[PDB]
């Protein structure tokens, strides 16, 4: 029997799914959630052996340890130990598409463990083994006897070992197959690995046991009263003296309790469930659960005898909350939610897909600290601890079934086939049975990218019938099918339609009002954060706030799926698709996160934090209006700091406590501001600070900020002109300007400033020239698959138009002497095989004060693709430690992604002006800069810029950051204008029209001088 | 207008005049205009204009130049959007081409007089022996902006001596979503803070 090639067999002898058990034999331990002697962990060192196929496994392995086997740590993915390579493929299946068959060469992982079992465990009760996660299928043996089989890599598989174990030493034999018919339902865009990657444990339960229990909470209209209903099921011999007691606790206070014998109410002509009982507890003024205030009660379920003898106890945290869709709005406790969510894969650069508490807590802390209140389990049920953490820290969770058949053609080929309904149903029903008691889970998902099949409709209804307390969503087949309560598109844009046939992605604003449509819309995926991205993120939030039924979305995604490799010196570097010899592969498409794999933040994270702020501000005269977007809590841990500065120079500041009710407003009247003397623009900056530490943040945590331009006093007082007069020296090949001991050299053949001298010191390694290109960002390349090129991508258009090959042609170069300065005028034409792409006309004016004023006017042929940038660049000889500037910062910011950046005087080390994206590209830009300082140089004007030891050429020629090498001097790119980075998706042009350089004619001016 | 600078330099084949003015109101500098006039041996005068607009003053209705020409010609010929009156937020109907109309058609007789007759996206304008080249907005008539705003009825207007020319580098939208509250959309308001435009004036 090749059970792993039969969608009809998803398991053999596997026990029924259920909520987290621990089988406590002490009620107090159950209440306080202390460890249970009845739940043993089998994690640790195991024996492992790798085989090319299951037919290669020796039978002697069932009873004796293989001498060639290694001793490895479990849980783990065997690819992370180097037994075989992990594969990164997006859509295309890693195996030939021929369901339900898999490759004959099926990597097989033979795990084995010799452990001790105490006689007390076998003399009575039931001893089961629990595998929280095995990828992708496996057969289990105990002391040589076959126990069972299991599929679905993301849910626990349990087996009764009571009749297989012996007092003392026992040995488990687990044969894990990398590929199985289950793999056809696990085509998620992520590294394809395998093995026993989640916890393994032993649970002892009494023969007479609690086999399942469901907790529900319903309320009255104002949520001032609630009823906690707990249905309890038992297995074992029924006796009239058996009883079930359910008590509800708040901290150490019991607030309610109910007891009753087994025997449910009449259900049909045949009576009712004699092996079940439902307890109902009344709760007055319950403390409600939300991501804002995660109030939790504890429910303890005791199985006992009428005379008080405890049999066993189970328990769970209870969050009193109601989730419902009413009048087209998703409501939590009666209020319309605004989902500041993100998609999160379980990924670790070193451990692969094995999750640990520390990494989970780190993620939740960063998420909340960056204003996220929701997470989607893309695209499978997570490690069980994840939900416990979300319940307690407070995050709304979308629990998703492990079903994705993206590589099928059409996408619904399997999901519309009744032959696959059983396999799919188990991935859905077992998830619900496992996580239905977690308050953090507010929405169920049928999976992802599997088209829309009849199987989805059947399973959608099954959930609606089994658990009415949570909406069900599913994006497949158009995002608005009959299988979803919420319009949940992926990468649908704000204003622009993408009318694809059959499954169009309408502008989200337009989608809401299509004839007959009334459901709420929450993007299950949007703002693809691949590399330098998240351009246009602000456009989504303006819309979310203006439209009631646009209730947010989940950013794609949280963390880069990069893996660690080491060079010959043992130095680790970040790897992506194809770096393990895996092929076919989709290269860097596995890295789409807001944070690096080690959880170091990408610049985009700050943009998300700012746009997802919970406090909104408006300024009118000298009054600040603060509006709270909290639904349940008052601002009882917030104070508003305000400061006014003239061109970075502090003028006045102060604090004002915030006392705003949820959804309320507070008006703050700023004091009298002492009008500054010197000219300049006054900037007002306000920030919300949390004085008190919380479970998720340190005291002083900044949760929101905003800036406004106040009064501006234009400089009218002309500066005292120096007495010195620059001198012009003309030769056939150059125009040299001399002031004191300073020299400016303009090449007459090229028409560019080729060199500058400060006495005997040279200032340039490369001439100052115009630049219209940028090392392509992942969004510029636009490809979700390594093998699929694209003539429509920005990079291909630029390349085809000859932008990267454009050669400068000098049209004019003249020099004139003025009364107090030398004027250099030049004109260049950039052409490609006869076609003029751009024309640059410049004038350099050097005065007696040593200042060089550069005026640049550029013409861009209307028929050439809009250029990535319009500026100048040069390689400076100097290498300074710090970079100081008056402008937007401190972090990297681009035109369509600079709302989070603030105008002020920033000063960082050179290294911070470079963003280490694993896949190198244009990076580190800072916009709206009026002054830049580096070494002996100072540039003034109104430009965007980036500065580093890497030229645009190396960046675009290098595939990995660890392969980059600092160049001589420092590369400076000063742009009068720079194109948006885009990001609505990373596989089609996504830069909005207003952020494309399509004006045809541009003007910008810079002043270069020493300091 | 308060003069801040006015210099003149002699170049190889041209004369360069540089100026700078500041428009103030009760000590408040509203605008700053910096220009250069380059007159070469071909007789062409290249005018470069860079304006600064106080971020806190209400966004200006336009940023351009004006003068009353002594010439009074029968026709107006231009290469730009037309043939009819069109403004930044009302120019989709206009087409780019070579238009030629009698001076009178360059004035829209709104019963209540106001700024009128503007034509946008113009690269070349011809009036009498004059030619202006660049990328500008313009309106031309026998009525000054002053008379138009001081006059309540169109039948009360009187042709002034010569022809008033308004050449704008930029011009605010006219709005209209309603006529009793600001209706000009942000994208058509002159809020950039700094503006640049260049024009070439010569004789044909
Ligand atoms: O639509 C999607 O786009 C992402 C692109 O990185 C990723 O593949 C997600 O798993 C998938 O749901
Ligand atoms: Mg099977
Ligand atoms: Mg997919
Ligand atoms: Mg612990
Ligand atoms: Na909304
Ligand atoms: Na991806
Ligand atoms: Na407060
Ligand atoms: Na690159
Ligand atoms: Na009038």
């Amino acid at each position: 029997r090749r059970d792993w090639e039969n969608p009809g067999v998803t398991q053999l002898n596997r026990l029924a799914a259920h909520p987290p058990f621990a089988s406590w034999r002490n009620s107090e331990e159950a209440r306080t959630d202390r460890p249970s002697q009845q739940l043993r962990s089998l994690n640790g060192e195991w024996r492992f052996a790798w085989f090319p196929a299951p037919e290669a496994v020796p039978e002697s392995w069932l009873e004796c340890d293989l001498p060639e086997a290694d001793t490895v740590v479990v849980p783990s993915n065997w690819q992370m130990h180097g037994y075989d390579a992990p594969i990164y493929t997006n859509v295309t299946y890693p195996i030939t598409v021929n369901p339900p068959f898999v490759p004959t060469e099926n990597p097989t992982g033979c795990y084995s463990l010799t452990f001790n079992v105490d006689e007390s465990w076998l003399q009575e009760g039931q001893t089961r083994i629990i595998f929280d996660g095995v990828n992708s299928a496996f057969h289990l043996w105990c002391n040589g006897r076959w126990v069972g089989y299991g599929q679905d890599s993301r849910l626990p598989s349990e087996f009764d070992l009571s009749a297989f174990l012996r007092a003392g030493e026992n040995r488990l034999a687990v044969m894990v197959l990398r590929w199985s018919d289950g793999s056809y339902l696990e085509d998620q865009d992520m590294w394809r690995m395998s093995g026993i990657f989640r916890d393994v444990s032993l649970l002892h339960k009494p023969t007479t046991q609690i086999s399942d229990f469901h907790v529900a909470t319903r309320f009255n209209d104002d949520f001032s009263r609630a009823v906690l209903e707990a249905e309890v099921q038992m297995c074992g011999e029924l006796r009239d003296y058996l009883r079930v007691t359910v008590s509800l606790w708040q901290g150490e206070t019991q607030v309610a309790s109910g007891t009753a014998p087994f025997g449910g109410e009449i259900i049909d002509e045949r009576g009712g469930y004699a092996d079940r009982v439902t307890l109902r507890l009344n709760v007055e003024n319950p403390k409600l659960w939300s991501a804002e205030i995660p109030n939790l009660y504890r429910a303890v379920v005791e199985l006992h005898t009428a005379d008080g003898t405890l049999i066993e106890a189970e328990a769970c945290d209870v969050g009193f909350r109601e989730v419902r869709i009413e009048n087209g709005l998703l409501l939590l406790n009666g209020k319309p939610l605004l989902i500041r969510g993100v998609n999160r894969h379980e990924h670790h650069p070193l451990h692969g897909q094995v999750m640990d508490e520390q990494t989970m807590v780190q993620d939740i802390l960063l998420m909340k600290q960056n204003n996220f209140n929701a997470v989607r389990c893309s695209h499978y049920p997570n490690h069980p601890l994840w939900y416990t953490l979300c319940d307690r820290y407070g995050l709304y969770v979308v629990d998703e079934a492990n079903i994705e058949t993206h590589g099928m053609v059409p996408m619904n080929r399997l999901t519309d086939d009744p032959r696959w309904l059983p396999a799919m149903s188990e991935r859905v029903t077992r998830m619900v049975q496992r996580d239905r008691n977690h308050p953090s889970v507010i929405i169920w998902s049928l999976g992802t990218e599997s088209g829309h099949g009849a199987n989805h409709d059947a399973l959608y209804r099954w959930i609606k019938s089994v658990d009415p307390s949570r909406p069900v969503q599913y994006e497949g087949g158009g995002a608005d099918t009959t299988a979803t309560d919420i319009i949940c598109p992926m990468y649908a844009r704000v204003d622009e339609d993408q009318p694809f046939p059959a499954v169009p992605k309408w502008s989200i604003k337009k989608w809401l009002s299509l004839p007959g449509e009334t459901r709420p819309l929450i993007l299950c995926e949007y703002a693809h954060a691949m590399g330098n991205s998240l351009g246009g993120f602000a456009k989504y939030w303006q819309a979310f706030r203006q439209y009631p039924r646009l209730q947010g979305g989940f950013v794609w995604d949280w963390v880069d799926q990069s893996l660690i490799k080491y060079d010959e010196n043992g130095n680790p570097w970040s790897a992506y698709g194809g770096d393990f010899g895996d092929t076919p592969n989709d290269r860097q498409f596995c890295m789409n996160g807001l944070v690096f794999a080690d959880r170091t933040p990408h610049p985009a994270l700050t943009e998300a934090k700012h746009q997802q702020q919970f406090f909104q501000f408006r300024l009118s005269g000298q009054t600040i209006e603060v509006t709270s977007e909290y639904l349940f809590r008052h601002s009882d841990n917030e104070l508003l700091h305000w400061m006014v500065a003239l061109d970075g120079k502090p003028l006045a500041s102060g604090e004002v406590p915030l006392d705003v009710a949820p959804q309320g407003k507070q008006l703050i009247e700023l004091p009298e501001l002492p009008q500054p003397e010197s000219a300049g623009q006054l900037w007002l900056t306000v920030r919300v600070v949390q004085p008190n530490a919380t479970a998720w943040s340190e005291a002083g945590h900044i949760s929101a900020w905003q800036q406004w331009r106040l009064a501006e006093n234009l400089s009218v007082t002309l500066p005292a002109a120096s007495h010195a007069i620059p001198h012009l020296t003309t030769s056939e090949m150059d125009f040299c300007i001399e002031l004191g001991n300073k020299r400016w050299q303009f090449n007459r053949q090229s028409g560019f400033l080729s060199q500058m001298w400060i006495g005997d010191k040279k200032q340039l390694l490369t001439p100052l020239r115009d630049q219209f290109t940028r090392a392509p960002l992942d969004n510029d390349i636009g490809v979700s698959e390594a093998t699929r090129i694209d003539p429509n991508a920005w990079v291909e258009r630029w390349k085809a138009a000859g932008h990267y090959q454009a050669e400068a042609a000098l049209l004019q170069c003249t020099a004139d002497t003025l009364a107090d300065a030398v004027l250099i005028t030049t004109a260049h034409a950039w052409q490609h095989q006869g076609k003029t792409l751009f024309i640059s006309r410049k004038t350099y004016r050097i005065d007696g004060s040593g200042q060089m004023a550069i005026t640049v006017d550029v013409e861009v042929a209307s028929d050439t693709p809009h250029p990535a940038r319009i500026g100048l660049n040069c390689q400076l000889a100097q290498v300074a430690e710090r970079v100081n500037w008056l402008g937007l910062g401190p972090q990297e910011n681009y035109p369509d992604r600079l709302t989070a950046a603030c105008f002020d005087r920033w000063d960082l080390p050179l290294s911070d002006m470079y963003t280490p994206y694993v896949f190198p590209s244009e990076n580190g830009l800072r916009c709206g800069t009026r002054e830049l300082n580096y070494g002996p140089h100072q540039w003034r004007g109104d430009f965007q810029f980036n500065i580093s030891r890497y030229s645009q050429q190396q960046l675009m020629e290098t595939s990995h950051r660890h392969l980059l090498h600092a160049e001589e001097g420092t590369w400076l790119n000063i742009d009068g204008f720079h194109m948006g980075i885009g990001g609505d998706d990373s596989w089609s042009p996504s830069v909005s029209a207003e952020f494309q350089l399509s004006a045809g004619r541009y003007h910008y001016q810079l002043v270069w001088c020493q300091k």
